[PDB]
């Protein structure tokens, strides 16, 4: 069991995130990516995984042809890639003017659960375009770090795109590790459709995919969990890479 200290603690560093509307958050924990930065590395990695009639997610460029996402977003598809399409920077302004840079990549193969049914990760393998370009030829894949050197208050950024606060809008959270004893855990403001964001260092390496929320210190309180780039999850990445 957990002392009333540390839930009060955990509720006070939380209600930072939640406590106030997602709008009114200040922009050192959440903002928009702006037109300019989108184009920048990491940012340039981060795509929107799409689910048609199902769900819209987060994704990471992790390869020429390879998108990191969750294994619960990639359930969505039911095993059928032409369900599934991935939008790379793409931003839907207020006005619902959407533009997609590098257009939009068809889902060739979709590798439902390689790390493992217990591991909320899955790889997404794209199809190049009609010319045959490979989105990793037009953008370069995410650095991908390691999470084994992380440590219980260290801060990271969080990039996805926030599906249910704004559609198709790029957003950057900053997140606190907390206990790391039970996997990645971290304070941060996330919404659903940022399942799949990648979280990245400093180095600007992937340390991370952020997955959801799940119970945390007892049955009433949440903190954000993901899965972090360990030592076979790593294993994996550079076995089924492409």
């Amino acid at each position: 069991e957990v002392s009333a200290e540390e839930i009060k603690k955990h509720e006070e560093k939380w209600n930072k995130y939640y406590g106030v509307n997602a709008f009114n958050l200040p922009k050192e924990l959440f903002s928009k990516v702006d037109e300019k930065d989108r184009q920048k590395y990491p940012y340039n990695t981060i795509g929107n995984v799409f689910v048609k009639g199902q769900t819209s997610a987060t994704g990471v460029l992790i390869g020429k042809n390879t998108v990191l996402t969750n294994r619960h977003i990639a359930k969505f598809a039911n095993g059928d890639p032409s369900k599934v399409s991935f939008r790379p920077s793409i931003n839907t302004d207020d006005n619902g003017n959407t533009e997609t840079p590098y257009g939009e990549y068809e889902v060739k193969e979709i590798l439902q659960e390689p790390f493992g049914a217990g591991v909320d990760l899955a790889l997404i393998r794209l199809k190049p375009d009609q010319n045959g370009v490979s989105l990793g030829d037009k953008i370069s894949p995410a650095k991908i770090g390691t999470s084994n050197d992380l440590k219980d208050g260290d801060k990271l950024e969080l990039i996805g795109y926030p599906f249910d606060h704004k559609v198709n809008q790029m957003h950057r959270s900053e997140i606190e590790l907390t206990t790391l004893s039970r996997g990645l855990r971290y304070y941060g403001f996330t919404v659903p459709g940022n399942s799949g964001s990648g979280i990245f260092n400093s180095n600007g390496e992937l340390v991370g995919i952020h997955s959801s929320k799940v119970s945390h210190l007892d049955r009433e309180h949440q903190i954000n969990y993901g899965v972090g780039i360990g030592n076979y999850v790593k294993r994996i990445i550079n076995e089924k890479n492409e």
